[PDB]
């Protein structure tokens, strides 16, 4: 809580698995909280990546949104440091496969960890994930729904991706998210808001490897 008024170091680790196709990716970058910004590179450290970058994103640490100081009592994410919490998704990609995500958020000494492990089953070979069809594209912007869930201590959230298709479509990535603490110390559970995210994309033109520069810029809105 205390924990965000400065710019935190980042680390991201994930490890993958889409129809038996592995990968892993280990990312860097430094988050924000007063400005509501991230800044991640993202590396596939086995080679080549066999889904599309876009696809990784939503997957790839919410205690970084800039919650207003009349909202602070609202925001679960920071109150749930250091000891952090898990977060759960299930992405379903409309007429084709879908993404299971589990993932721990929590301080490491004084780097904030996203430790991430992905199953996804069901995809066709030649779908426009397996067969890489969706345009490097991020969104911005649009808002993200955040309920508390008072049976388990923490919140949820659904939400609908667009990734659009290389032909001229758009692939349908519908989201629905779980957040529950590590600890049993107290938190904030919210009053229903959104978050407001605009995220941006970019390739480092000296690195070689497989990649992805990320940026979010996220606010807290709606009471």
């Amino acid at each position: 809580e205390e924990l965000f008024t400065g710019v935190v170091p980042i680390l991201v680790e994930l490890d993958g698995d889409v129809n038996g196709h592995r990968f892993s990716v280990s990312g860097e970058g430094e988050g924000d909280a007063t400005y509501g910004k991230l800044t991640l590179k993202l590396i596939c450290t086995t080679g080549k990546l066999p889904v599309p970058w876009p696809t990784l994103v939503t997957t790839l640490v919410q205690c970084f949104a800039r919650y207003p100081d009349h909202m602070k009592q609202h925001d679960f994410f920071k109150s749930a440091m250091p000891e952090g919490y898990v977060q759960e998704r299930t992405i379903f990609f409309k007429d084709d496969g879908n993404y299971k995500t589990r993932a721990e958020v929590k301080f490491e000494g004084d780097t904030l960890v996203n430790r991430i492990e992905l199953k996804g089953i069901d995809f066709k070979e030649d779908g426009n994930i397996l067969g890489h069809k969706l345009e490097y594209n991020g969104w911005c912007a649009h808002n993200i729904y955040i309920t508390a869930d008072k049976q388990k201590n923490g919140i949820k959230a659904n939400f609908k991706i667009r990734h659009n298709i290389e032909d001229g479509g758009v692939q349908l990535a519908d989201h629905y998210q779980q957040n529950t603490p590590i600890g049993d110390g107290p938190v904030l559970l919210p009053d229903n808001h959104y978050l407001s995210y605009c995220s941006a994309l970019s390739k480092d033109p000296n690195e070689k490897r497989d990649h992805m520069v990320l940026l979010e810029f996220v606010t807290a809105a709606g009471i």
